[PDB]
């Protein structure tokens, strides 16, 4: 009957998916509001406080926040957090309650294709610092390190595109998508080519993983998954 201690992500950019209220202890947005949801649909209560987890300068490393809960730090995390093979070995996961996997966005009229132009090309890459694309692009892509650069937010994201500091980004569908509700002059070029959804982590073997998932399930199908993506993720400044 203890209030379970939940992690956060105090992300410095693309805080509609989650963040820090007005720079207070409390959070907000789209996976919060997901994660509160969910829980009224829990046939137990569920007591929790929200940790917020960063420097609070730069968006966290989402593998060192999912492996606080592996040490007992947190007793879950809820985020925008990434289901990838590697996580799933030190924490239970909910399915996924969104869609995303890593997408290439680039300048409009770009000769890139997709991520196999990146593969076989000398260019370099933009990626979201704390993002699981880094390690994908490095370890699974075996792209060269040196090629890589850390980008924080998306005005980063356009200036880096746009005055050549990289060719391309990778970074998971919501985020490119948001940047392209904001910044235009890029498109994503290719299908994603990973697919892992976002869920919330909890301990391996935890049966709440299970029971947010049943849960979650509930939200989709009443349609209150759809509104709270309405809520905070419609909003878009570009055609094209
Ligand atoms: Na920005």
């Amino acid at each position: 009957g203890r209030r379970l201690r939940i992690g956060v992500p105090d992300r410095a950019s693309f805080k509609e998916f989650v963040s820090r209220l007005d720079g207070s202890n409390k959070v907000q947005g789209y996976a919060i509001d997901v994660f509160e949801a969910a829980v009224k649909l829990i046939s137990y209560p569920v007591p929790h406080e929200f940790v917020l987890f960063g420097d609070g300068l730069k968006n966290p490393n989402f593998n060192e926040f999912v492996n606080n809960v592996t040490i007992g730090v947190f007793d879950a995390v809820v985020g925008d957090i990434a289901i990838v093979t590697k996580r799933t070995r030190i924490v239970d996961f909910t399915q996924p309650y969104i869609e995303s996997g890593l997408v290439v966005v680039a300048p409009v009229g770009t000769p890139i294709r997709g991520v196999d132009t990146l593969i076989s090309s000398s260019g370099r890459v933009g990626f979201q610092v704390g993002s699981y694309a880094e390690n994908y692009m490095i370890d699974e892509l075996n792209i060269a390190r040196s090629r890589l650069v850390p980008l924080g937010s998306p005005k980063e994201y356009a200036a880096a595109l746009q005055n050549g500091t990289v060719a391309a980004i990778v970074d998971e569908r919501p985020y490119v998508d948001l940047f392209l509700s904001e910044f235009c002059g890029f498109a994503i070029r290719g299908q994603e080519f990973t697919r892992s959804g976002w869920g919330f982590a909890f301990p391996r073997d935890s049966p709440l993983a299970i029971d947010m998932s049943t849960a979650i399930l509930g939200l989709s199908e009443t349609g209150q998954l759809q509104k709270i993506h309405d809520k905070w993720l419609s909003r878009s400044n570009c055609s094209n």
